[PDB]
């Protein structure tokens, strides 16, 4: 209601004059590699953030590592802009794996590889993601999947963008970088069905893994269950997607009629 009300005039002042719709890009790019890189630790601060991104210079105090992240990341979300804008490119696990190649910058010790040493944490309470043996067959399950709802058009792009990043983060392949491909996945299905994306902003860290913990325990807590995950089991987090589209929604329609956003 509030929503599709948002949506129906964000619909309606497409296109934005280019000078208004670069300022609502610059703020999402911003946003977006600052807060989806801060959910993970990436200690750079807001100024050290936006002058890399904006003039390619560093300030302050930060390692080479850091800057190095929160760029790979900014050239992901370029890739995921351009695979979405390509509405005949179906989701493939080989975009996925250059998507952790690229912004996880470089090999490791305890990059673009399916985990081989489980992935998963004791938080008492333990989290199972996909062993490393059933990983493979989840995720061309997964994409499959994807797909198919592609195809058929029943899921609003919420609900799939949703679902989507539930079931991977759920299944959790690579070594590292899921939080930050799963977010990634969302604005893919976003963009490619012309939403305004979105940020989870890490000041809302603790609502974000909460609302996720509530989905667990009605999916089911076997890494099986996680990747067949159905709609009516992440309705809160579908709400939770939905909420920030409200936020992005009203700042898009505010830069389309020209007032001020930062």
């Amino acid at each position: 209601s509030n929503i599709k009300q948002l949506y129906s005039k964000w619909k309606s002042l497409q296109p934005l004059k280019p000078e208004d719709l670069k300022r609502w890009n610059d703020k999402f790019k911003l946003e977006f590699n600052y807060n989806s890189n801060h959910l993970e630790g990436n200690t750079l601060t807001y100024g050290q953030t936006k002058l890399l991104l904006m003039f390619g210079e560093t300030s302050g105090n930060a390692s080479l590592k850091d800057y190095e992240e929160m760029k790979a990341h900014n050239v992901g979300l370029e890739m995921i802009k351009q695979e979405a804008q390509d509405k005949e490119r179906p989701l493939t696990e080989s975009f996925i794996r250059e998507l952790n190649r690229t912004i996880l910058v470089q090999d490791y010790w305890k990059v673009g590889e399916y985990k081989s040493r489980p992935n998963s944490v004791l938080t008492g309470e333990v989290f199972s993601y996909a062993s490393p043996e059933e990983t493979p067959a989840f995720m061309t399950s997964l994409v499959d999947w994807y797909n198919l709802e592609a195809d058929k058009g029943i899921l609003t792009p919420v609900e799939l963008a949703a679902l989507l990043h539930y079931r991977y983060i759920r299944i959790h392949p690579f070594e590292d970088g899921n939080g930050r491909i799963a977010r990634l996945l969302v604005n893919f299905v976003l963009h490619r069905y012309g939403y305004p994306m979105i940020v989870i902003h890490s000041e809302d860290k603790s609502n974000y893994l909460n609302i996720l913990h509530q989905c667990d325990v009605e999916a089911g807590l076997t890494p099986s269950d996680g990747a067949n995950a159905t709609l009516n089991d992440i309705l809160p987090f579908v709400n939770y997607l939905s909420s920030c589209l409200i936020r992005s929604l009203t700042l898009a329609i505010k830069a389309a009629k020209g007032e001020s956003i930062e």
